[PDB]
């Protein structure tokens, strides 16, 4: 996997390899603030809607474990020499995030169709789409990915095929968010609406990413690709969550439970 990737074909200067290493760790620094953040609000959620807040935590974690583990990937597959930083081993892909995503994202979509109040059969049977069209999204991209390198044109006709499993999800998404958000209370059938607009434009940012390779194959692709994926995945996973928790206690306040009433 790491010799697929365009990291692997280029040297970096100290800014470049620092700069990069230094977005990994925040990232880690960040989603694991929030993660504390996530866990004290919970005791603000009505039982109802206090599995979504969990969801976070679990995704905050899921996060910063990967992150934290490309972090230290990076500083092992990379020795200074001769004035800039050359690989020395195959300890670094970008397939780990794929795996962070793999995981992360059935318990994002989870979370939102929570707070859309679903219950029973819909609610499974929603999640079952969604998480299928997800898993085969992130799955054909996975595999187009590893051919970054190779072969450009794999990586196109594995992106179009992802694309179409995006597609299909977010019309999901969005026929679900449109049909049930007369059914929100507090007024949050205004704020959902800002949630899948948040959600389109931030996960649009990871196929911009994963074109980088085909239109700036170079050391500063590299450093702009880590900074997309930065700035996408704190926005898909870190604002996103807290706004669906607003949205929990919002509703949760409305709903009689008094320590959502209190701490608003
Ligand atoms: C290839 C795309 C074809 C996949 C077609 C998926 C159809 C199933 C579906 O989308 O059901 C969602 C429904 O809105 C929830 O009840
Ligand atoms: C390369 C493969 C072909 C690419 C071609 C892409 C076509 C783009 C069309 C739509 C964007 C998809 C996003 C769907 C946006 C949400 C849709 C939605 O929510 O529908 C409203 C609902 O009908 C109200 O009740
Ligand atoms: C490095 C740090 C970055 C990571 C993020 C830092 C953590 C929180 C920041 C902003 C929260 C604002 C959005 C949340 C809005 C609703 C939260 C809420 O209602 O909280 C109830 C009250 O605060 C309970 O006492
Ligand atoms: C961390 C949370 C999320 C929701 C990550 C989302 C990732 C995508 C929406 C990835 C999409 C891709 C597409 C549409 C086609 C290129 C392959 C990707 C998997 C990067
Ligand atoms: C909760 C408060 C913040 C928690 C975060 C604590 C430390 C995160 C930093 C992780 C260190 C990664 C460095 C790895 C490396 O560069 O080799
Ligand atoms: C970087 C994060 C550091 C934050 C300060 C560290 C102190 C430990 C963190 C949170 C304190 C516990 C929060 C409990 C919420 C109050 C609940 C209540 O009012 O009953
Ligand atoms: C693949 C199978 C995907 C199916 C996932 C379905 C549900 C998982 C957990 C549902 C959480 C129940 C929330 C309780 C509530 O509605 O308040
Ligand atoms: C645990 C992860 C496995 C999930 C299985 C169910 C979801 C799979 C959805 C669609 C997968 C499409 C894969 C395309 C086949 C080509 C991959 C290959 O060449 O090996
Ligand atoms: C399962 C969903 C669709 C899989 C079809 C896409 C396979 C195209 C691969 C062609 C190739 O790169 O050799
Ligand atoms: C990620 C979304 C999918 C992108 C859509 C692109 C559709 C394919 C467009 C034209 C394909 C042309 C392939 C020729 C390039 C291969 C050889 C080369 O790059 O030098």
């Amino acid at each position: 996997n790491s010799m697929k990737n365009i990291e692997s074909l280029f040297d970096y200067s100290a800014g470049q390899f620092e700069f990069i290493d230094h977005l990994l760790t925040m990232g880690v620094g960040v989603h694991f603030a929030a993660l504390i953040f996530f866990l004290v609000v919970s005791q603000f959620v009505a039982p109802k809607y206090r599995i979504a807040t969990a969801l976070s935590c679990i995704v905050m974690v899921s996060a910063g474990l990967i992150l934290n583990s490309q972090a230290v990937m990076w500083t092992d597959a990379y020795a200074y020499v001769d004035g800039s930083y050359q690989l020395q081993d195959l300890t670094f892909s970008n397939g780990y995030r794929y795996v962070n995503w793999m995981a992360t994202i059935p318990c994002l979509l989870l979370q939102l169709l929570i707070v859309l109040n679903l219950k029973g059969k819909e609610l499974f049977s929603t999640a079952t789409w969604l998480i299928l069209a997800a898993w085969g999204m992130i799955i054909t991209g996975y595999v187009g990915q590893l051919y970054e390198v190779d072969d450009i044109a794999q990586l196109m006709i594995w992106g179009a095929v992802s694309t179409a499993f995006f597609v299909v999800m977010n019309w999901i998404v969005g026929t679900k968010i449109f049909k049930n958000r007369a059914t929100m209370l507090g007024g949050t059938d205004s704020t959902i609406t800002k949630v899948f607009w948040l959600m389109m434009f931030a996960w649009t940012l990871y196929p911009i990413a994963y074109l980088v390779p085909a239109f700036m194959n170079n050391a500063d692709g590299v450093v702009l690709r880590q900074l997309l994926f930065t700035i996408a995945d704190i926005s898909s996973k870190v604002i996103y969550g807290l706004m669906i928790t607003y949205i929990a206690i919002q509703q949760s306040a409305a709903a009689g439970y008094v320590p959502a009433q209190q701490a608003l």
